[PDB]
């Protein structure tokens, strides 16, 4: 078990292009591409839409993926995808410290978090950041699940919760 697994299993992975969860153009491990739209306004907004993914989608291959990719492929997105996030929570000034008080399980957790919803989101927990920081594991546990991310994705969060608050893998074992 490590951040790789645990967001493996967690985002999944597919090697065409879905619509997923959130409504999102999404291909590998989670990597998002387009918004996808509303109810029934197309064609032609359709058409564009994914086209957009599959531009971006070409964008971040580098050849003409017809939204299809392969394994490598998405695997080499991922780990990009999870460099930004290690990233996106060292230069972030609410993040970095808590960051840097956590142990190797529990940062899993929180890069976990930011990978799912992006740096800038995950920096707004500013209470169950403290008592991250403040090592208040249980009351912490507690706290997330009075969150939003929470009560859209409880299995998950539930996941990334146990993780914080018992400083296993547990909930992934």
């Amino acid at each position: 078990m490590n951040i790789f697994e645990m967001l493996r299993i967690d985002e999944g992975l597919r090697l065409k292009i879905y619509k997923d969860t959130e409504g999102y153009y999404t291909i590998g491990i989670g990597h998002l591409l387009t918004k996808s739209p509303s109810i029934n306004a197309a064609k032609s907004e359709l058409d564009k839409a994914i086209n957009a993914a599959k531009s971006e989608l070409d964008k971040a291959i580098g050849r003409n993926t017809n939204g299809v990719i392969t394994k490598d492929e998405a695997e080499k997105l991922f780990n990009q995808d999870v460099d930004a996030a290690v990233r996106g929570i060292l230069r972030n000034a609410k993040l970095k410290p808590v960051y840097d008080s956590l142990d190797a399980v529990r940062r899993a957790a929180l890069i976990n978090m930011v990978f799912q919803m992006g740096e800038t989101g995950v920096a707004g927990f500013t209470n169950s950041l403290r008592m991250l920081q403040q090592k208040r594991w249980d009351e912490a546990a507690v706290n997330l699940a009075k969150s939003r991310w929470y009560n859209q994705t409880p299995n998950r969060a539930k996941r990334v919760i146990t993780t914080f608050r018992t400083g296993t893998w547990d909930a992934y074992k």
